[PDB]
């Protein structure tokens, strides 16, 4: 019976104050990046550790609040460094051989370092992954060239149908495949012990009063946990886990309604076998919408584009580090970008199908002339024309009656589109057109239509993805055209009475 | 009147040959990263210069090609580089207050730079983008706190409705508003010359036969040719325009049909001011198919996670550097990062909708079982069960039929989900849940439909977005229940008679 269990007990015999000497493993020093990377791979590492200015001092952090941004590394994930180290790992092993291939179960992110690197230097790949992770990742392997396999994401890891259990299922079906196994495989949080916690060991100076991090596999917050335990004793290690999962010490915390959560990437219902939960100093619950909130805040505070395991992380660590005071640092791990979440928490549509953000926490921090009907703008109703009119004849038309532009409406009463007089007269001018042509020709084909009983926000809204907003009755009749332009001419003119 | 033209000649006395004593503007040398960034806006520039190592001998180049990825800036684009150098030129100036207003037309590169730079410096943003662009774009924009307008894409620059006259009409509406027109602005090629290019000068050690870029505004191109001219005089430098844009020279290359075209960023109506067309030596002209195909390609092949005028100009260069030969080495530069494009070129279904793939060149490269009707997987009809019914019941049916899993199907015949023998059993020994419960509380949720008279291929599609496809009559009546793993064992068996 070949499935290996994931939650298997370490069989690590590190104790902190084993001498390094003692180690079994094999070790790598960071490299220095150089003037021609030989390729992509070499991208994986040297992540920046930026300063949080605003998130910090906005909570009352006594602190200086560092973040290690790792969704800079080339697979745009912290992933990408195991999942460099495991395929290296996996060569000196003479266990991966040229052309095989390579199958992981995973959260996602894994997934696109290992389909990556497999891209690169010609290995196979097969990612299996849950139904609930974001579409986005799919495209990105998809565009790899991995094939890819999802599994329900209420299946338990014991059960067959579990990425785990799918991934096992797979390995034994293929030849010359392999499972590199990110929750069992020493290569993961040796990843961090040798590259990730050297970083931030040098770019701190040695100086570190804390470390925050969320957990996944475990791999991040362990291999940098004991380097840091070896290496800054005093540093205490602080962990994240989302409610719904079963990583948190003691057991206490874990007791909860939702075994489900949107957060992609954290959390687990069984302890990895890479986890460490002594070297963890302490454990914070997060949920869903402290990590939305504060990925959010993250981009638009601090700016660093990332995702929802990082806002958990902040959310915790504005929390852990108001114990510290001046003069003390403490770092933070960004795991991964924006890219994957694009339709997820970064759409504000989403955070309200989810209910995370409620309609009303919106609308008390927007303007006074938010709520207020279109009607309200004095729109006039426009000079329609039909497709196929002739163009000069149109701008005789449009002066003649003194009209800007006008909505091109079909025979059977279908808005078409816009033509204005500038863009007739300019394109003209141009000769890319004539006087005899068919208006079509020039015609703007997108716009976006309105009741007069719609909200000037709505209106807002929709002004980000069209220029013309055609107000219409519930038909061939337009009450008017409203662009950005007019609505703030509106509200200005409604600033000039004060 | 103040609307300024975008396309007015450049009044830049620099002629190669000039000592650059002689030139007027502030020049900046790129600085060593820090060990921790003081704020984000410091991890822009020192971009890695990666190898191609397929593409170019794919296509039978005998020299060295060599890729400046920009997608690793900070925004996530070249256009970081330019946002920066114009809002720091625009502080020293004294043009740029604290608070003030920053409003400019764009592709939504130097908009997102910009806007990203504005939510760490503190300055309001305000961005006009064509109607063309992507909708991630503006997630991230609306993500960074920027305000967006949005313009046809059939304008022309002169009418009042383009992105310029747009950006335009709203400085002189808002008060302390600036345009920071990066069509005009020396900050920005000046960026790409005083970094860049020392950058690209650097990685190549002075060695450097042959530059290919795209040309958006033409900073990028402008910028790198001059340094490029003075300090490199042998390297050919060489232009991408898209079809449909008139930025190429001689003019002959731009006679065509279409005026639009789906590559975001690059080519325009008008020659820019920044646009230096003597210091570049050649023009090709790529389209549309090339770009996407090119794009798709980097990704797949080189690993490089890119945007599609980085395939318009990479389906250039190896075109360009057939003349080259071995020992000379040529530069391509890649402006930005898969983000934008995630729902357009990255997508299969866009790419189908939009015709540049063709189903006929997907269906050749696909295997034989490819097209193959589902029916011929051998499904059994499996036993239903109500949503209502208790758990260990069911696995008293289950066990007592000798069935694995069974679909939970209403009393009105509508299909709600699945469940698992193993899951049920995992569940129970855990206390997850009791023989006494809901079957409701432990059913995957999630699956798709096919017909019996589908294709095996539309399977595979579908089992990448879920782990269970319920073949189902055109009803209560399910066929079968076709996992990723029967496909496979279904594959495997047809393998094993040769
Ligand atoms: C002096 C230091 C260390 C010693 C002596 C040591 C020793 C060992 C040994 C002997 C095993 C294999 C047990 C077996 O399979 O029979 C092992 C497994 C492992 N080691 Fe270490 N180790 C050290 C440090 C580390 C560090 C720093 C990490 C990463 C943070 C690490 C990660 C792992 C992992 C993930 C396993 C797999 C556990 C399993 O297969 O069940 N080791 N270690
Ligand atoms: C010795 C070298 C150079 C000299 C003497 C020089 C001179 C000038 C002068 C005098 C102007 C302003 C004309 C006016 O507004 O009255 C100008 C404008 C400008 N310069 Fe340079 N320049 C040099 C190099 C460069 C380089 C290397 C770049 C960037 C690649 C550059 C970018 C620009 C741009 C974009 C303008 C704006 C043109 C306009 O406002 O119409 N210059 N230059
Ligand atoms: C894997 C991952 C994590 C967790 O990192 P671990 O090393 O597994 O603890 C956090 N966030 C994202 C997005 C991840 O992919
Ligand atoms: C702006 C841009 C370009 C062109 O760069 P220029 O310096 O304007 O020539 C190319 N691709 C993308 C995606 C861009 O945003």
């Amino acid at each position: 019976p070949l499935w290996i269990r994931p939650d298997a007990p370490s069989r690590c015999t590190w104790q902190l104050g084993r001498p390094a000497s003692e180690s079994p493993h094999h070790h790598t020093a960071p490299a220095k990046s150089p003037k021609i990377l030989p390729d992509i791979l070499k991208k994986i590492g040297d992540t920046p550790m930026v300063r949080i200015n605003k998130i910090g001092k906005k909570f009352g952090l006594k602190c200086e609040l560092l973040a290690k941004c790792e969704f800079f590394n080339a697979g745009g994930s912290v992933k990408d460094r195991i999942s460099l180290r495991m395929i290296e790992d996996a060569e000196r092993d003479g266990t991966l051989k040229p052309g095989d291939t390579i199958i992981e179960p995973t959260s996602g992110n894994t997934g696109i370092g290992l389909a990556l690197a497999a891209a690169v230097r010609g290995y196979r790949c097969i990612i299996v992954m849950p139904e609930k992770m974001s579409s986005e990742k799919v495209d990105v392997l998809r565009a790899l060239g991995a094939e890819i396999v999802r599994t329900p994401t209420n299946a338990r890891f014991d059960s067959p149908e579990s990425h785990v259990g799918v991934a096992w299922r797979l390995k034994n079906e293929i030849p010359n495949s392999h499972i590199l196994d990110q929750y069992r495989n020493a290569s993961n949080p040796l990843a961090h012990y040798d590259t990730t916690a050297d970083e931030i060991l040098q770019q701190c100076d040695g100086k570190l009063d804390m470390l925050v991090a969320s957990v996944g596999t475990g791999g991040t917050i362990t291999g940098i946990a004991r380097k840091l335990k070896e290496k800054c004793p005093g540093c205490r290690i602080i962990g994240v886990d989302p409610e719904g999962s079963i990583l948190a010490e003691p057991e206490e915390l874990n007791q909860t309604e939702q075994t489900t959560y949107e957060v992609e990437g954290i959390g687990y219902d069984f302890i990895p076998t890479v986890l460490d939960r002594t070297v963890v100093d302490k454990w914070f619950k997060s949920n869903d919408e402290e990590a939305f909130t504060f990925a959010r805040m993250l981009i638009a505070q601090e700016g660093l584009l990332c995702g929802g395991s990082a806002g958990s992380t902040v959310a915790v660590a504005v929390k852990a580090a108001q114990e510290l005071q001046e003069g003390q640092r403490c770092v933070v791990i960004l795991p991964d970008s924006v890219r994957n979440y694009m339709t997820k928490f970064l759409s504000d549509r989403w955070m309200l199908q989810k209910g995370f953000l409620k309609e009303e926490d919106l609308t008390e921090k927007k303007p006074w002339w938010w709520h207020l009907r279109v009607q309200e703008l004095g729109l006039s109703a426009p000079l329609t024309v039909l497709p196929t009119i002739t163009c000069g004849h149109t701008i005789e038309i449009l002066r003649e009656k003194g009209f800007d532009q006008a909505p091109v409406v079909d025979e059977a009463g279908v808005i078409l589109g816009m033509v204005t007089l500038g863009n007739m007269l300019s394109s003209l001018l141009a000769g890319k057109v004539q006087p005899s042509d068919q208006v079509g020709k020039v015609i703007y084909k997108q716009f976006k239509q309105i009741r007069l009983t719609d909200t000037l926000g709505r209106l807002s809204h929709i002004l980000e993805m069209d220029h013309f907003a055609l107000v219409v009755h519930e038909r061939q009749m337009v009450f008017g055209v409203v662009t950005a332009i007019d609505l703030l001419n509106f509200v200005a003119a409604q600033e000039r009475d004060q």
